[PDB]
């Protein structure tokens, strides 16, 4: 189960924040403003519809976050075409997908880690790759994300926040077509998640 | 699901913590250490073997954050025998009462809510008391409760952090004895929640 109440969690977090402003304490400010504005948005309704837009957004926080605490280890990069970023989608699509790459960085560099998201079009899809230059992700993780983004449903497993898993079919679900993610890695060249979109210009629901 | 990452936050909290130690931002510091002492403690091993000590050390943590943001509102007291705090204990067993009571005040009262906490040997048992002066809990609530005491399996009901039946069946497990609460609550005369632990002088397991 959940071992946090994130509610509190939140509301202390408001606390802290009026703190720093009351003692002036500027970077700290934005920093707790960073991550307030992370866990208002992962608490928001998971069936609303967001815009690539607010994904980006949320996006840039987590960056300016982690690069504060891992300057020296990792280097983040973002890059959106404009014109992709009304694109509507379900929420929390990108942050798992960053994480990911995040830790496949961290886990494999001292230093010279690097996560790189971009935002763009191709054909009539709304492309959004999320590539990290880690080991590479285990093959059988692979075939079973591979089957999902078939329409096979994977193994049931004991003890199985939101995963790959998850925005896949949160994806197919939203577009109504299965094929919205594809996955490239190979041992030591690192992995892309590449989202295929279809291009909606404009259908929330 | 969790739509929230706690590594991701507790890392964060620590990284905000570190800032304000470098603004020299004593105040903000103090409740950024009360809550990732809260945190941490939370995403601990659930089924690690704590004393009642470390619960009530918690307890102090969450009510000085409370006490910062609501300090007009609501009145805290926490009460205990020293003899009693070296009781083991399942971790969280306490918060979730503690977190009960003060939704009831607080949601009863625009101020005058009351939150009071007592831990206090009575025959041989470790008698652990929270007490609210809300509107009382709900009566077919305290049914199932009553009923989960007792050992009979409630209800399954669909869309079912931790709360008071989960913490009742960890105590049950956790002691080898079923009669571990009692509830008592009336309508305008407030709810307590009184825990009666089999005085344990020193087994974790
Ligand atoms: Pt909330
Ligand atoms: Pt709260
Ligand atoms: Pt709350
Ligand atoms: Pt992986
Ligand atoms: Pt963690
Ligand atoms: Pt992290
Ligand atoms: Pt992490
Ligand atoms: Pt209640």
């Amino acid at each position: 189960q959940s071992q946090i109440n994130p509610h509190f969690l939140f509301n202390t977090l408001n606390t802290v924040a009026k703190m720093a402003y009351l003692e002036d304490a500027q970077q700290t400010s934005r920093l707790i403003e960073a991550v307030a504005a992370i866990l208002r948005y992962n608490l928001g309704d998971l069936q609303r519809t967001v815009t690539l837009a607010d994904e980006v957004r949320i996006a840039r926080e987590y960056f300016f976050i982690q690069q504060t605490r891992f300057f020296d280890r990792i280097k983040f990069s973002l890059e959106a075409e404009p014109s992709c970023l009304d694109q509507p989608i379900p929420p929390l699509t990108l942050q798992p997908l960053i994480e990911n790459a995040f830790i496949h960085g961290i886990e494999t560099y001292e230093q010279g880690a690097e996560l790189s998201v971009s935002v763009f079009a191709e054909n009539g899809r709304v492309v959004v790759e999320v590539r990290d230059n880690g080991v590479g992700m285990d093959e059988q993780v692979k075939a079973e994300l591979e089957a999902l983004i078939r329409g096979e449903e994977p193994r049931t497993r004991r003890e199985q926040g939101i995963g790959l898993h998850n925005v896949i079919r949160r994806l197919q679900l939203f577009y109504g077509v299965m094929d919205v993610a594809e996955i490239e890695s190979a041992l030591g060249k690192g992995t892309t998640v590449r989202l295929w979109l279809p291009r909606w210009q404009g259908g929330m629901n």
